[PDB]
């Protein structure tokens, strides 16, 4: 493929942080979970339990042949359902709670979030972290203002013009190469995450764009570097991996 390099940087940066914020024994709720493609990172941070949960059975059933062939010291656990839209109490708490390049799903309308944001909370032990990587609203509506919406590798486009300025729109649609095809994405409104976070004891305590956070652990972590093989992102890569950024919750 094409897109190997953005691949590498977005996985690089979901291990960074993992390694961040994660210790030897913890349990871990991934949301979004996807088809597992963090169970190996998991595996390296010495985790001890895995709960993945996904909307899509599709992608469940994938990362369920990847946990049940794979070298892992941790226990894991599936489940296909709607953790932003739909209530959901698995019984237990954990020590971190990742949802990576997920919960911007979470932002549908005002009742989705406030659910999605009480599952997170109830399944979070006190002092846990909550991670996550969302695309980035500011950066998005800038790359709108500037007019370049698109490359070789992305493309997104906003809502129409009909009473409606570029403040006000909630949704847009993402093209990704060899991946989601104009995808239905929802804004992240952050104040509205925060506010509706800190109200459930959960506070933010990090918020950085991706290509700092990748250039400032790429320094700091020049083995993990050579050895997910990457270094000096392309402009037109860039863009791509810029969309996104980092943002961290703590249950204090
Ligand atoms: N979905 C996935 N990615 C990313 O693409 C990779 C696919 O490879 P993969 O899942 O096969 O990873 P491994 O080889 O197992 O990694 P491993 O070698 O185990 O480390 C994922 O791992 C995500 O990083 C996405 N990136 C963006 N921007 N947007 C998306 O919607 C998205
Ligand atoms: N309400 C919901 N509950 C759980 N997963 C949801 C969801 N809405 C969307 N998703 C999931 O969001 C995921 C976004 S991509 C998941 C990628 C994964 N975290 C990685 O790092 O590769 C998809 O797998 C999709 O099925």
């Amino acid at each position: 493929s094409k897109t190997i390099n953005i691949r590498n940087a977005n996985n690089f940066i979901k291990a960074c942080l993992i390694r961040l914020y994660t210790k030897r024994g913890d349990s871990v709720l991934d949301l979004g979970c996807g088809k597992g493609g963090d169970l190996l990172k998991y595996e390296r941070a010495g985790i001890g339990e895995y709960y993945g949960v996904d909307i899509a059975e599709v992608s469940i059933n994938d990362a369920r042949v990847r946990a049940r062939n794979m070298k892992r010291r941790f226990k894991v656990f599936f489940r296909a359902q709607d953790s932003y839209g739909r209530h959901m109490d698995l019984g237990k708490e954990f020590d971190v709670i990742s949802s990576q390049f997920s919960f911007h799903y979470a932002f549908s309308t005002s009742e989705s979030l406030d659910i999605a944001q009480r599952n997170i909370a109830r399944h979070l032990r006190p002092g846990g972290y909550f991670i996550m990587t969302v695309p980035s609203r500011d950066v998005i509506l800038e790359r709108y203002k500037q007019g370049r919406m698109s490359n070789d590798f992305y493309k997104i486009e906003l809502e129409k013009m009909e009473d409606v300025p570029m403040e006000s729109v909630r949704e847009y649609r993402f093209t990704l190469l060899d991946s989601v095809n104009n995808c239905i994405e929802y804004f992240v409104d952050f104040t509205r995450m925060v506010d509706g976070f800190k109200r459930l004891g959960l506070s933010l305590v990090e918020r950085k764009g991706f290509i700092d956070f990748y250039e400032d652990e790429g320094r700091r972590n020049p083995e993990l570097s050579k050895k997910m093989g990457l270094g000096c992102l392309t402009r037109e890569e860039s863009e791509v991996v810029g969309i996104y950024e980092v943002v961290v919750f703590r249950k204090l």
